[PDB]
C-alpha cells in the first residue's frame, strides 16, 4: 500500500507511494531505515518446529568444529550425534559453554553496524543460562556492570540469560541500554534530562519508580524473568561510573555542568545461534567520543547544547554560513575526549576508530573473504570523508549467529 | 561467483564470497556502491525494439499532459496519436521542446543523489538536438559554459544533444565534467595537479593535447559526434571563471596558492525519457562548499592539503586523538566559503543546503507522495548528524525520466 518513513529528529512520519512507479531491478532500497523488519526477530507462541531447528543446529555445530585448527572429527560427529538426540528428546538443546563463547563472538563478528569489531575475540562471557528470577537477573546485571566498568579501564562483556523456550517464558531487559539517563516532561512545559527516554521514564514511573527530576538521573533496570511481569530495580550508584565534562581551554565549559556515563551497554537485543534464540543477553564495549560529543550532546532531540556552546565561544550563531556549528561541535568533541582521558576512562576518537576498523575488515576478508558492513552506521556523525571507511565500499548482509533487534516488550506482553 | 568491492581511497579491490552464507530476505545490499549496474545505462547495436519504445512513449506523453492544471485532452489524444504514427513510420520519435524541458526537470527531479533539487524547476534548456559535428558541439558547450557562469552569478542549465539513434551514432562528451583540472605523473615520481584525472589526462596527451605540467591546468573537451572518433578542443580561458583561495584570518592561507573553478557541470550522463536516450546532455548547478573544501582539497587521492594546513595552524599533526583534522578541515571550508563570497561567485554552505533539501522533500511528498533520496550521497562529508538529512529516513528508487551513468566511452568504442 505504501511505506512508512520516519524522521528521528522531528519525529514526523511520511507515507511513500511513489516507489510504486519505480523501474526494473535497482540492486526501493530500505537502507536508510533504522529498525527494518529484516533486522528484527520477534515473539513466538510455540517452540521452534524441529524441522527448522535441527538443520540450523547442525550447521552451527559444523561452524564451531570447523573453527579450530587441527580438527576433532570424533568429538564433532559425537557432538552432532549428541545434539540431534537431545533435540528429538527435549525439543531443543543446550550449547556447551565453549559453543556459547564461540557464538557470542561470531555474532559480534557479524554485527554489520559495529565499528569496534577488531576486538571481536576479546569478550568476557558470563553464563547466566541457569538464572530463574528477576532478582537473580539484577544481581547478574550488577556483576556485569562492575566487571565491565573495571574502575574506568573498560572491558567488553556479555551476560547470556536462559534461551527462549516455548516463547512465553522469555527473560527480557526492558531497557534500551544498561545505564541511561531519564527524561522528564517538566510542569513548566520544558524537558529535563534525556528527552529520548521520556516514555520509558514514564513507564518506570508507572511501575512505582520515584522520579528525581534531574538532568542526569540513571534510570532503573526493568527486568522480566521467565514470563512474569517486569520488576523494577534501581542501580546501585556506586556501580555507575561517570565523567564530568570539562574543556582543556575554555574554563566555562564545566559551567555547563555536563557529564555522561562511562559504560555503553546494549540491553535489549536478541542472540540467534543454531536455531536457538536468547531474548536477553546484554553486552558492552567502550565509547567512541562522537557518540557523546555529537549524538548525545548535539542532537536536537537530545541534550541539544550546540547553540549554548556557540554563544559561549563568541561565534556568529545567527549565520549558518559562518560554519559556527562545525566549530562548536569540534570543541565539544575535544571536551569529551579530554574529560575521559583526564579521568582515566577508556574511550576512542573516531579517527583511530575508523582506521582500526579498516584493518579489521582487511583481516576479515583475508581470513574468510568478507565482512558484513553497514556504511551508514560505520561512518561517524562528523568528519565523514576525513575518515577511511567513507571511501570504502561495503556489503551489508545478515549472517548467523547474529544479534537481532526485538519488538519493544511493553507492546507485545500481557500482564 | 563473488562481488567486487572497491576502496576509492587506496584504489584497492576486494572479492566478497561471504554474502553467499547470508540468511533470508534482508530488505546483500549494494548501497555502498558508487557505480552499480542498476544505475548505469550502456551501449546498443540496434534501435529500440518498438514493442518497448511505444509503451514507454505513451506513459511519458501521459505524464507530460497529466502535468499542467486544466488539462488539454484533445491535444493529449492528438499527441498520443501523432507520436504512435511517427514511431511506426520512423522507428522512433521527436519530443516537442516543451516535453524536453519537462523531461529534463523531472529527470533532475528524480535524481536521488542531488541535494539541490528544490531548484528543479529553475533550468535553462539549450536545444542542440540538431547538432551534427564535433566543432558544433564545442560551440554549444562554450555557449553553455558562458551562460551558466554568468560572471559568478551561476545559473543552472543543460544542453541536450541528438538522441541515440541506432546506437552507433552517439554524441558523447568523454569528460567527467565540463571544467576539470588535469593530473600529471611527474618525472621525479610525484604527482602534480588533480591525481584523480591521471588517466584521462594521458588520454588527452595521447590525442595530441599539449600538457602544461601545472597544478591547475583546465583539461580540454574531448568530443565525439555522430559516431566519429573524438576530437580535442581546448576551452577558451576567458570562459573559465576561477576563485583564488584565501582565509579571512590566516594570511598564510593564500601562500598555499589554491584555487578552484566556479562551474560544477556534469558531462558524461545519459538522459532517459519515454524510451528515448540522450547519451550527451551536460548540465550544471552551482557548488556546495564542502565539495571543494572537503572532497577536492582533503581527499587523500586528490589535492590532499590536510597535513599542510594542520602544521600551519600549529596543531598536533601527530596525534589523531587531538582532532586536529576536524579543526583544519573546518578552516579550509571557511576559506572556500569566504573566497567564493568575496569574489561574488554563487556557492552554498552544507547546512543551508541540508535545510533546503528537507523543505524540498516535504514539498515533494505533499505534491506527489514521495521523493527518491540516496542518504549516502545527501549527507555531507562533514558534520553529518549536525545536519537535518542525517536524521531523515529515505527511500532510494529509480523512476523515469532519469539521469543514468554510462560506461566510459574509451572502453566501448572502436576507432
Ligand atoms: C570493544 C569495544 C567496542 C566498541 C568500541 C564498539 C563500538 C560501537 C559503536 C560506536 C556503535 C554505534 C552505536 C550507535 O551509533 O548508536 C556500535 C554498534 C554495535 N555494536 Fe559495537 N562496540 C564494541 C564492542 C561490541 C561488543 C562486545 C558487541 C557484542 C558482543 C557489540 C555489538 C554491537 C552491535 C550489535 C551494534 C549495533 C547496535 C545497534 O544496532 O543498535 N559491540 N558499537
Ligand atoms: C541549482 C544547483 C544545484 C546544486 C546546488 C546541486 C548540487 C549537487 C551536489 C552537491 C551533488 C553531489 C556531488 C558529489 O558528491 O560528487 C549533486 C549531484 C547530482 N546532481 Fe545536483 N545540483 C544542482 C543542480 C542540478 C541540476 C540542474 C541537475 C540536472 C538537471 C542535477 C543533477 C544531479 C545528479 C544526476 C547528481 C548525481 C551526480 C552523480 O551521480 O555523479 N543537479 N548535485
Ligand atoms: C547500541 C550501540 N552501542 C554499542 C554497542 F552496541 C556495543 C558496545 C558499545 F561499546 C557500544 C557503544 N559504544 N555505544 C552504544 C550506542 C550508545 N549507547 C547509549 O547508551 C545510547 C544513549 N542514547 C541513545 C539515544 N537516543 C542511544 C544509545 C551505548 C551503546
Ligand atoms: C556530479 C555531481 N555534481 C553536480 C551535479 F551533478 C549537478 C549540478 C551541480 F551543481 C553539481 C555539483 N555541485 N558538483 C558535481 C560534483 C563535483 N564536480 C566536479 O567538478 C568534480 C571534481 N572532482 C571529482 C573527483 N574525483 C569529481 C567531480 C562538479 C559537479
Ligand atoms: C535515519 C538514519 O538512518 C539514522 O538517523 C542514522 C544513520 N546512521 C547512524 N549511524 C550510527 N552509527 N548510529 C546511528 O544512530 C545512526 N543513525
Ligand atoms: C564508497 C562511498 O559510496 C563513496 O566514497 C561516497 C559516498 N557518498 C558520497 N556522497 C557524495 N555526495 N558524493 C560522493 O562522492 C560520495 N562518495
Amino acid at each position: 500500500q505504501y511505506v512508512r518513513i520516519k524522521n528521528w529528529g522531528s519525529g514526523e512520519i511520511l507515507h511513500d507511494t511513489l516507489h510504486h512507479k519505480a523501474t526494473s531491478d535497482f540492486t526501493s532500497c530500505l537502507g536508510s531505515i533504522m529498525n527494518p523488519k529484516s533486522l528484527t526477530r520477534g515473539p513466538r507462541d510455540k517452540p521452534t518446529p524441529l524441522e527448522e531447528l535441527l538443520p540450523h543446529a547442525i550447521e552451527f555445530i559444523n561452524q564451531y568444529y570447523g573453527s579450530f585448527k587441527e580438527a576433532k572429527i570424533e568429538e564433532h560427529l559425537a557432538r552432532l550425534e549428541a545434539v540431534t538426540k537431545e533435540i528429538e528428546t527435549t525439543g531443543t538443546y543446550q550449547l556447551t559453554l565453549d559453543e556459547l563463547i564461540f557464538a557470542t563472538k561470531m555474532a559480534w563478528r557479524n554485527a554489520p553496524r559495529c565499528i569496534g569489531r577488531i576486538q571481536w575475540s576479546n569478550l568476557q562471557v558470563f553464563d547466566a543460562r541457569n538464572c530463574s528470577t528477576a532478582q537473580e537477573m539484577f544481581q547478574h546485571i550488577c556483576r556485569h556492570i562492575l566487571y565491565a566498568t573495571n574502575n574506568g579501564n573498560i572491558r567488553s562483556a556479555i551476560t547470556v540469560f536462559p534461551q527462549r523456550s516455548d516463547g512465553k517464558h522469555d527473560f527480557r531487559l526492558w531497557n534500551s541500554q544498561l545505564i541511561r539517563y531519564a527524561g522528564y516532561q517538566m510542569p513548566d512545559g520544558t524537558i529535563r534530562g534525556d528527552a529520548a527516554t521520556l516514555e520509558f521514564t514514564q513507564l518506570c514511573i508507572d511501575l512505582g519508580w520515584k522520579p528525581r527530576y534531574g538532568r542526569f538521573d540513571v534510570l532503573p533496570l526493568v527486568l522480566q524473568a521467565d514470563g512474569q511481569d517486569p520488576e523494577v530495580f534501581e542501580i546501585p550508584p556506586d556501580l555507575v561510573l561517570e565523567v564530568t565534562m570539562e574543556h582543556p581551554k575554555y574554563e566555562w565549559f564545566q559551567e555547563l555542568g555536563l557529564k555522561w556515563y562511562a559504560l555503553p551497554a546494549v540491553a535489549n537485543m536478541l542472540l540467534e545461534v543454531g536455531g536457538l534464540e536468547f531474548p536477553a543477553c546484554p553486552f558492552n564495549g567502550w565509547y567512541m567520543g562522537t557518540e557523546i560529543g555529537v549524538r548525545d550532546f548535539c542532537d536536537t532531540q537530545r541534550y541539544n547544547i550546540l547553540e549554548e556552546v556557540g554563544r559561549r565561544m563568541g561565534l556568529e550563531t545567527h549565520t549558518l554560513a559562518s560554519l559556527w556549528k562545525d566549530r562548536a561541535v569540534t570543541e565539544i568533541n575535544v571536551a569529551v575526549l579530554h574529560s575521559f582521558q583526564k579521568q582515566n576512562v577508556t574511550i576512542m576518537d573516531h579517527h583511530t576508530a575508523s582506521e582500526s576498523f579498516m584493518k579489521h575488515m582487511q583481516n576479515e576478508y583475508r581470513a574468510r573473504g568478507g565482512c558484513p558492513a553497514d556504511w551508514i552506521w560505520l561512518v561517524p556523525p562528523v568528519s565523514g570523508s576525513i575518515t577511511p571507511v567513507f571511501h570504502q565500499e561495503m556489503l551489508n548482509y545478515v549472517l548467523s549467529p547474529f544479534y537481532y533487534y526485538q519488538i519493544e516488550p511493553w507492546k507485545t506482553h500481557i500482564w
